[PDB]
């Protein structure tokens, strides 16, 4: 029995019960996810920003099947071509604008690896990615605007693979945490 969230906290509340199984339903994940409308007094304490590439802020970690976090993505900034582990990742848009695109696992070729398809994500959209899905970049195209997403992970993975469009060549990552419950983490 699916309700709005009414908050930040309340959202929070809702995920733990509903990866309370083992298993997870997830157009009701982002269903939810969707409805919470994006309040930037709620999260300002996790919108921490860096100059030079955007920033992944910790704001719960879950019940040990999932983490929920928060990315800031200054004026430009994107990421990699990159996968999700075998997890569950869903973004929400906080604030802003982020353009995603979407690339399929590459062949063992070496390749340029070429888009499937983009879209533009706009504030309070909900948007799923699995690697059954495919691989994706995320980017702020803006010139002038910050973008802040919201992103939920199930399981949790603190590890990735990154790819290089021109050949497919993919890189394993470990992914870092600039901060961790509003607290900065060097
Ligand atoms: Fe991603």
């Amino acid at each position: 029995e699916l309700l709005k969230p009414r908050t930040l906290a309340d959202l929070i509340r809702i995920l733990h019960e509903l990866f309370a199984g083992d298993e997870v339903n997830v157009e009701e994940v982002q269903a939810v996810l969707e409805a919470y409308e994006s309040n930037p007094a709620e999260w300002a304490l996790y919108a921490k920003f860096d100059q030079y590439r955007y920033t992944r802020n910790l704001v719960d970690q879950g019940n040990g099947k999932f983490n929920l976090m928060i990315l800031c993505w200054g004026e430009g900034h994107g990421s990699s071509i990159h996968d999700h582990t075998d997890s569950h990742c869903f973004l929400k848009l906080l604030q802003g604008n982020l353009k995603e695109t979407l690339f399929d696992w590459p062949d063992k070729k070496s390749n340029e690896m070429i888009k499937k398809s983009e879209r533009t994500l706009r504030e309070n959209q909900c948007a799923y990615i699995n690697d059954s899905i495919g691989l994706h970049r995320v980017e702020n195209v803006s010139h002038t605007e910050p973008a802040v997403s919201l992103h939920l992970f199930s399981p949790p993975f603190d590890t990735c693979h990154a790819f290089d469009q021109r050949t497919g060549h993919k890189n394993k990552v470990t992914m870092t945490f600039h901060s961790k419950f509003g607290i900065r983490t060097p």
